[PDB]
């Protein structure tokens, strides 16, 4: 009794709820993860595939046959929506537990614009037939995207708080009662190796194991009851040096790494007791500050939300031409 | 809410409990731990101090007027017992809580003969008036000082299980319901940087950090009562990395260092849940073979028992000569 094993994949399926970070069944059912989660690039890349081509156009056919009656802007952001929809029905078809699928990000500094487009998203899932309970809204977590979640939680809409960098973000998510946090691990490892000399790291020192470890500590240690998510790793160094964790979503890439590991698997993250008193409330001036303040942090959510929002105008150049098509 | 300072010393002191190792007064008054550590070494420095030259005499005649009638070696080894119970009896009159002397290390791979001295020691500390539950008896963590420990324990006698660098003497320990394990840090480290070609280490990835952090957790998460105390650090980097931890035991200089640093100290273990069932028996032949298996915790423990050992001979020879002086 020191671990407890078959392979990687496995030995972590036991301590921590495995998620695929994937568009594609043909990854979900190689894998058998739990959850899934996508993206705006995961839905540009899924939309690549040719046996989801039909999915476009069944995407194409609703928003039409909906809307007999064309604005060329607003009726491409409905197809946008629904594609993504469908993919992820799609995926749910083959996954026990939950699907992550994530709002239009050009809406990531508009609160109101936000919680109405997850209102949407989850209405679409209705429609389809799927209990919103099955369903993750995923918002950028700026301070108004988290002020979204506050809304939409309180009316028993989950929340994927993703893009999260820091600590500031990770308080605030949880006192505005957030289902779950997506802390990009990998892009803060890209961040340091890019712009801090030291361009070698090791599991231990990976600055984004380091902050995922410390939120993971105080989220348990403070009895908040966000779910810690670790996700877009570069490497399984890292996906290892986070085993117990709550989730881990992980690229197919990863993923077949992890199961052709036959190594133990030791256990990193441990169930710890709520010790400590709920702390005062981080304040929209404080949380501006430490983020204002910690360069990665600035640096990465910005980025990643200009990332997602491009992948938002070329998928939809890409739904204008099928659109043109009839 | 993150942390909660005043300074690195202080701040430690609230998550951990701090223990001095030292056998001087001097550091005890000046820092103001809760436990403190000795060892042969330490007790051989301490002996060299002026303001303790009256404990050797009160030694010597306490071995002398209760031995009225000498034999050259047992009435030598008598004469160092007592001496270290007197250092003892000094520094606990300064500190609220336990103290740390260790059993002759010659007597390393003799269970039987361990047991006698602990006792013996013990009686020592009654004859001062002093509660045994003030006493920790240390003994180096090989197969047979864990036997040892293990008869003394049964009958309420709690022990410091000492040069202790490897799991496998950890779940011995505890299986054994010993009281306490002081993994040597440092230690670990000294052999990797010479002995694996990396020769610089970080916090995180420091060797001896790794090792008492799986043990630790083994510990909590397997429900295992044994208290975990970090010991003989090459550096504040180590200790802090270590913060929250059951105990600390800590140089005065490395003590001062700590003390003189202002920065926030993030707690970095944490009170976990037990949640896996006590695990199969750790048999001799097991014990043995990963020991042996294991070239840093096979060299490590017979050099520091070589060591410990030697340092009683030196303490000897230098009792030997007041004796002589009648």
């Amino acid at each position: 009794g020191m671990s407890a094993a078959k392979n990687k994949l496995e030995a972590l399926k036991a301590m921590t709820t495995v998620v695929a970070d994937t568009g594609d069944i043909e990854a979900i059912k190689q894998f058998k993860p739990v959850d899934a989660t996508t993206n705006p690039s995961l839905i540009l890349k899924a939309a690549k595939l040719a046996n989801y081509q039909h999915l476009i156009e069944e995407a194409i056919d609703w928003a039409l046959q909906i809307k007999g009656n064309k604005n060329s802007q607003t009726t491409l952001e409905n197809v946008g929506d629904k594609l993504a929809v469908n993919i992820g029905c799609e995926v749910l078809t083959s996954i026990p537990g939950v699907i992550s699928t994530e709002v239009d990000a050009r809406l990531s500094f508009d609160t109101q614009a936000t919680v109405a487009k997850a209102r949407k998203l989850i209405r679409l899932y209705q429609d389809a037939g799927i209990d919103s309970d099955r369903i993750l809204i995923k918002i950028a977590s700026t301070w108004e995207g988290i002020q979204a979640a506050k809304i939409l939680e309180a009316e028993g809409i989950h929340c994927n708080l993703t893009l999260l960098f820091h600590f500031a973000q990770a308080q605030a998510c949880a006192e505005a009662g957030t289902t779950l946090i997506s802390p990009f691990v990998g892009r803060i490892l890209d961040w340091y190796k890019a712009n801090s000399g030291q361009s070698e790291y090791s599991a231990s020192e990976d600055p984004g194991v380091v902050s995922v470890t410390e939120i993971y500590n105080f989220y348990k240690s403070h009895g908040f009851k966000t779910i810690v998510m670790g996700a877009s790793f570069r490497n399984t160094g890292e996906i290892e040096e986070l085993a117990g964790c709550d989730r881990l979503t992980i690229s197919p890439e990863l993923l077949a790494q992890l199961e052709a590991d036959t190594s133990p698997l030791e256990q990193k993250l441990f169930p710890i007791k709520e010790t400590k008193d709920t702390p005062e409330l981080l304040t929209e001036a404080s949380f501006r500050w430490a983020m204002n303040n910690d360069p990665m942090a600035h640096d990465k959510l910005a980025d990643g939300i200009r990332r997602f929002a491009a992948d938002q105008v070329t998928l939809e150049s890409m739904l204008s031409k099928k659109i043109s098509q009839r």
